[PDB]
């Protein structure tokens, strides 16, 4: 499966691709406005995540800081980015099928469009201006909009035992972005796609 990552945002983003334990292809690249970054994700990839890191600085070695989505300080990510981050989550080749979705479970930082380039399935979009309408407590001082579990650390927001339900802060992400996951046990908006499909992740699709 080939993923094309496009930065349509006016500002520079540092795209990142990782499955938590290892990197996906390069695992991270600076994306100027309008730049497209093509990566090859190995088939059978389970639980891969693509997100955008904003306001990043890096030395020649590749170690630096990001205001949102920093993955241990490295340009090329080996683990998942730190909240808040809009997440494009995909599981490839799962019994002859592919599974994609966009998640606000870890907050929000950049509007995202996750669409398949090949025929078969529909794409997901979370392009609502969540940061502007972000509630006061969920506001991350370094940009973006945090989730509830990151801010408050309670069994209800975090769904530790998988018995939680919707809250104030989950319904906020749900009302702005209906097509994305607001919390762990949210009704699945995951789109099923033909196996071995190709995708495109776009930051700021509407603008």
């Amino acid at each position: 499966a080939t993923f094309e990552i496009v930065n349509r945002c006016s500002y520079t983003v540092w795209a990142a691709a990782s499955k938590g334990d290892a990197a996906l292809d390069a695992g991270g690249r600076q994306l100027n406005s309008g730049e497209s970054w093509t990566i090859n994700v190995e088939p059978g990839t389970n639980g891969g995540k693509i997100w955008a890191r904003t306001d990043c600085y890096f030395d020649d070695s590749g170690s630096g800081i990001c205001k949102t989505g920093d993955c241990g300080g490295l340009l090329r990510c080996k683990r998942f980015g730190r909240p808040p981050t809009t997440l494009a989550e995909f599981s490839l080749n799962q019994y002859g099928k592919d599974y994609i979705d966009i998640s606000n479970i870890k907050g929000f930082n950049v509007p995202m469009n996750f669409s398949p380039t090949t025929r078969g399935c529909r794409g997901v979009r979370c392009a609502a201006d969540i940061v502007g309408q972000c509630p006061a407590k969920l506001k991350a001082p370094g940009g973006g909009c945090n989730d509830a579990c990151t801010v408050f650390q309670t069994s209800e927001y975090c769904c530790t035992t998988g018995k939680c339900g919707p809250t104030e802060y989950s319904r906020f992400f749900k009302r702005l972005c209906p097509d994305a996951f607001s919390y762990v046990l949210d009704k699945p908006t995951t789109v099923t796609c033909p196996g071995s499909s190709n995708y495109r992740v776009t930051f700021c699709p509407t603008a």
